[PDB]
């Protein structure tokens, strides 16, 4: 019944890098237009735009709506943002699928968008500060990466999972290197080109077109990896090297009923067979994908063994290993072209980013069943099952 | 099919007033536990919490999850925030309804929360400011009350509707006084008591229980109304007295299938018969409710005249008069107990606030069909049809 | 040789009190004007204006010049600010005296001004913060009241004195209360009237004339003093009651040679017979007055017993008791009209403020020899000897 | 009677350049140490440190003391900051001269220090900002470079000077370029090494020794100067190229009586024969050096023509030309090694920076009579006459 007609994602920028001064809606705009062009659908036919975005402080009213208009979706359509933190990008797509499923909409553009670079610093200053210093809060750290119940960073949650699952430094380092190597491989081979829609960084002293994931590191060594210091736990195991990064980017999908696609001559990227969201302990939020993935499979009537390709987000090597280890899926069909440790992790957009990767890889290799999953801070998981047509 | 088993809202506080230093998720928690208590449903049976909230900057990771956990909803359920500006609160109820409708969940707590008071000032400072003054941005104004396309305040959008619908100052002023008198009348007769759930302002030098809408003004006079100066257009017609206020508040509804309600012996506040969202020109966003309410009515199979009760959000006097003028519904059955001009307008929570009033009024006067509707910044409208059982 | 022809000070404002939004140069202007007027001297005859001021951040270019110009001092004259912390106001007069002494000026206006209320919060943001919160530093605290070598407040230096000299809480409290009672008595008898020049707080909704020290507490009780908690050392002895306050004000003196005063028919407030500044350990900065007073007396050819009156600044009860104890001067001739615990402490202005108090009470009671001294953060003292004519 | 026994200055840093994050007191300490070393004078014999500094906000209590204590001056000695804007650095040495003159000290360290780069942004937030955006004020611009009466930059006073003296853009640029080329040639020949004491910028990933004036431009061309846009008056004449820069540095002199230097066997850098400070119209502040230099020369009993070397600060090419045109001194003996357009303008230090320059060059060519003068914001000038021994 509901299918992904087309899809597109911008390249992933490094922190304060290529998209350093680009507002997330800009990145979104471009992705909205791309999904539209790639399927032959006119913006005028878009009913609603849903965009997962975790840090929009200071971008103005509802960046989802700004993105949609910038791209040309008429003012008669609707737009909104939503936040399930890292699962935002993937959840948006589910939510959009429900819009068509309940007959409230026909065509939806959904995904995520995020400019971690552009997240501001803030302070509550309405009462006034009579005396003494006050903190100017980094909304990126406070609103997107800090557990609100234990007050510590996601990296600490990762450390909790490492200890629990007895995942050594070498084993988390091994996983990261492989991720880099696979992402680099995929980049060289043209593997990211279909899914990437080039973005034009509007300059003054010149325009710059970005069309390659700039965070991927070429020739990542195990030696450099092993020399890094732990980033969260002073005598910890998680490092800048075996953890995803801070990044900017956008990604989305054009959804419509399978029938509609058919009436249009569109060859869909896949059929949304099922999706699931489940909570877990915030302290070990990285385990999220276990229950969520299993729930999704259950709802789809699929067995883990049925999957031909998987995209399980790499928030941290320790959590990625734990997930794989627990689920037991064949490592070889998970993050085939690299994961977030190499590609980057634009919070609100990452679920749609990985959906794009999964979808273009399933088409290129001819896989039939796929699943995308992500862990969520605060202790949640989100998963989606896709079947090719 | 999907029914609102129960509902609850906090009192709406004034700006920097009773809830001045209360983070939205604390009010959210209170309301979520009320709805459970009220229906006789255990926190453990909640699948997900959906909370619209337009201004979470500074509150920490996903305040929706923080509300849920604080209220006792286990770590197993899931939670998420969403933004459709002033339509957030109502929209969230519709999205939860769809969670159930598609069989993804059984029981959802939905609504919105907002702390305008706690909205911080911010500035993007990662790049640094090498020389020169820079502006500290009020995020409530920028991210909540400023049109992103024309750069002006919602108040100006109100002025655009005023001029277009030829709504004089005296006519808006009249409308405002009536809403105050009607909000004061209803407060005096205990008409807001079922819906309100007292909120304990945790103090140090005393704990204060808030259970009354503090923003309503007792004895509002037309003379005082007519002496106020225009707040947005220097030679304008919109003023502080005929515009909604800056407020805090949280409201929610407990949703489940009609059959489930029946299995539990619950007496539902009503069945969600339909809902809709439609866009309009951002310049005259106040018109939002016209196209959305009609759509909602159309999807429900109802005529405007079928409606027994109506709650149409009082963003601004200008817009409310325009809405009523166009739709033509009998004025006496619209905002019977007063509106946002008197009660307050906690952006992200207002759509669920007005559903509460609609729902407890419908039960108290035995009205069968009702409709809630709100105008949304950026040019959008949201509407919902509820029928009692 | 060099005399003080006239002097004047504004009443001392409470923190965020009467002068909450008055820039220090405005208060300085009025005192410049008063001193001129009081001496029969025209602003066109001033050669230079010298004003200590420790916290001028945000006031604009050299506020000493802004004060001079506001007062009508001709653009041909010159102005400069200086900072020797709490000894600033007194040091200026010394430096003004030396302008005359060396023949480079004939007529100087010298004193101090300080708006502790208008001191701003700041941050160095040229480089940008790539991530993480940063502090907004209270400049009042940082640049005015925090020792730069040990990182702690001036109050902690008070605690180090308390301990070392074995001054109990009780003794400190007794000192504070006698300060209050004496200042209150002098206020009520009209003792502060000759020295205060009334300041007009330019309002919108009315102008307010301030001509009374508002910080002096009427009816101060020992019981209320003794229940206060330690302000700097959780199990300390220094409290808000026994410490000076945070205050606003300005004060100055018009200087010229004795022979010039005589050609003008002026009866001068006194002859500057000597002055001195000496350092001590920063940890016990409050002991500054000891060596500076002893040095001034020696330069004057005076024994301690020759003094008729003394003004020794009350930075803190603890340090004031220590200075009196060590010096051994008759306590009844010290701060006879109350001191800074009661009157307040506008840092840059206080040395000139207590020099006004000394001058006008030496005239009133016919005291022939007087000395004014103040303790300075960072470990310094300043003292000056005055002889009537 | 009072001689400059030795002197020293750091190299001048570019804005956010080599000393981007070096607090001024650190650079002052190194200059304190250097004067001491250069004269065979131990830090224990210093009585007082006087350092001009215009922008100390956020550096902590009295940076002159912090510099003195870092250099090892005993805690028994004293220190203070003063501010007469751009003539601060020179005013201080006149001020130190006066201490010895009047017998209050025997050995003084005086000069100035500034780090424009470390100046912060601020806001007065004590009263609170109920709502709306507020300004974060660059203290360098506001407190250092804007006229307090006319509200415009020091550069617009430059434009005023340009029109009034009819100084074309061409004349300005050619003085600018000749400044650059003489500083480049004295840099290259080694004429700045005697005056400069190397500064070690404490690294983490390496200590950096800074011993060269980095703002100096090598190969400055008339053509690229001529292509620059006006910086203050959109259709003006003052550009970035013919105006001084924004810089960092410190500079000082060690003073004592001529008799004292003879008892120690010190061959002094000169005798301070006179100084003068005079005001002028704030709108043409750049003309300050005119009356100040004539005044100093008359107190010295010298004719303009007796001077052998002159250092006249380059605030802007337009005022520099005006000052040279009126005084009429031979241009060939003015700033023979370049000036501030090329070397840099750390406001509080500049006066002392150009005295060093003066001093060293009078020594090297055997000049007997020299003068150092500087224009001061707010309408003022300072100048000093030096005679070799
Ligand atoms: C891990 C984290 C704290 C690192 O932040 P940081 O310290 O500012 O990161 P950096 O990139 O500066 O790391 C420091 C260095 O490690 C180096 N580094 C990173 N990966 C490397 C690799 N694979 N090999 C070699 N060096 C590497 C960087 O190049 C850098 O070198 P430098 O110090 O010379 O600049 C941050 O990326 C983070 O919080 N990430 C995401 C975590 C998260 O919770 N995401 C949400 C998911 S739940
Ligand atoms: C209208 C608005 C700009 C007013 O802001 P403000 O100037 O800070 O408001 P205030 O409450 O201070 O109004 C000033 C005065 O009006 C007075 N006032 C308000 N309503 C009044 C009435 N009915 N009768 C008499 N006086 C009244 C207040 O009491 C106050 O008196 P004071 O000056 O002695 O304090 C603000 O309410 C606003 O933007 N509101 C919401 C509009 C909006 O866009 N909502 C989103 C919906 S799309
Ligand atoms: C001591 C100090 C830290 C107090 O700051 P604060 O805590 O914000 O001060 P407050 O005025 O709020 O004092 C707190 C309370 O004590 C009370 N209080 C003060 N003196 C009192 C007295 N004599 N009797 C009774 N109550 C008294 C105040 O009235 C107030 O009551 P409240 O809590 O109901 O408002 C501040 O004054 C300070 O730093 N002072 C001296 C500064 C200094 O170092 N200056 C340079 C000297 S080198
Ligand atoms: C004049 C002023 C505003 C320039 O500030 P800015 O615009 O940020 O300065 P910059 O140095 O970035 O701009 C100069 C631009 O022209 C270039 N430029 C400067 N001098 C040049 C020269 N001599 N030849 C060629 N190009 C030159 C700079 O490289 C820069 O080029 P870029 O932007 O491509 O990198 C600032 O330096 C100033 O305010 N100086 C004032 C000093 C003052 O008032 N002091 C107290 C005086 S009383």
């Amino acid at each position: 019944s509901i299918v992904i007609a087309s899809a597109a994602r911008t390249a992933v920028g490094s922190f304060n890098g290529a998209f350093a001064n680009t507002p997330a809606h800009e990145l979104g705009a471009t992705v909205i237009s791309a999904v539209l062009e790639r399927a032959g659908v006119a913006a005028g036919e878009v009913n609603e735009v849903i965009l997962g975005q975790v840090l929009p402080a200071g971008e103005g009213q509802n960046p989802a709506r700004q993105a949609a208009m910038k791209a040309g979706v008429p003012q008669e359509a609707t737009a909104w943002g939503m936040n399930q933190l890292c699962g935002s990008g993937l959840r948006a797509v589910a939510l959009g699928m429900q819009q068509i499923a309940t007959g409230d909409a026909s065509i939806i553009v959904a995904g995520g968008m995020e400019s971690m670079s552009m997240a501001p610093h803030c302070a509550h200053l309405r009462g006034g500060v009579k005396m003494g210093d006050f903190k100017m809060i980094d909304t990126m750290i406070k609103d997107g990466l800090t557990d609100a119940f234990y007050g510590y960073h996601m990296g600490t949650t990762a450390e909790n999972v490492a200890k629990q699952w007895q995942l050594s430094r070498d084993e988390q380092d091994a996983f990261a290197v492989a991720s880099q190597n696979k992402a680099e491989a995929a980049q060289k081979d043209g593997r990211f080109k279909d899914e990437i829609v080039p973005f034009i960084v509007k300059g003054r002293k010149g325009d710059i077109t970005v069309d390659a994931d700039e965070y991927i590191r070429h020739g990542a060594t195990l030696d450099s990896m092993a020399k890094l210091r732990p980033a969260f736990d002073k005598e910890g195991t998680v490092t800048a090297g075996n953890a995803s990064g801070l990044n900017d980017g956008a990604a989305a999908a054009l959804l419509m009923s399978e029938a509609e696609a058919s009436r249009r001559g569109i060859q869909p990227l896949g059929r949304i067979v099922s999706w699931a969201t489940v909570g877990v302990d915030p302290k070990v939020m990285g385990t999220g994908p276990i229950p969520a993935s299993r729930k999704a499979l259950e709802r789809a009537g699929w067995k883990i063994g049925d999957l031909d390709l998987v995209e399980a987000n790499e928030a941290f090597a320790a959590q990625a290993c734990a997930v794989n280890k627990d689920l037991g899926w064949d490592p070889s069909i998970v993050n085939v072209n690299g994961g977030a440790i190499a590609i980057g992790h634009p919070i609100g957009a990452s679920g749609a980013r990985i959906l794009n990767t999964l979808l273009f890889e399933m088409k290129r290799r001819g896989a039939r069943k796929g699943l995308a999953t992500l862990c969520i801070g605060g202790g949640m998981g989100v998963a989606m099952c896709i079947e090719s047509l």
